[PDB]
């Protein structure tokens, strides 16, 4: 009947216990379990992604590299790019 | 038997007989048989590599979201890493 005030009051409860569970977090002994903000998990994903795509930007480039050294024409190119799909 | 200047006149023999045989293919008909330069060569090699890179970068980008869409602290952050070096 009332469900949008229901909705909003199921947000008030889930926000109240989100807190108190933020609260007991930084309770811990152990600096690591304090929940980051949505900055910082940003931040750390970002990095993240960057490590990963300049370590796979290093296999590429020596695995089609190992393919082009053989190649001298253009015909000899399409060949080794589509043995490389 | 084996010696330093057997390999080095074969060597020779190959690199001025690789020469020529550029030198002809460099001057037939159809342009599409010439062979590739140097830089020709290696800027088709990078724009390949550019290309795998970034639609690399995307499936990792995408994987390493859904990773971090199930953590909130930092030490689960350094666990979901963990697995996925």
């Amino acid at each position: 009947d009332l469900t949008m005030e229901d909705l909003t009051a199921k947000i008030s409860q889930l926000t109240v216990e989100n807190r108190e569970l933020r609260k007991a977090l930084g309770s811990t002994a152990d600096p690591r379990d304090r929940p980051l903000t949505a900055t910082e998990k940003e931040a750390q994903l970002t990095a993240t992604v960057g490590a990963m795509s300049a370590a796979a930007a290093k296999k590429i480039e020596a695995r089609v590299r190992t393919i082009f050294s053989k190649v001298v024409t253009q015909k000899q190119v399409d060949d080794a790019l589509k043995g490389l799909s």
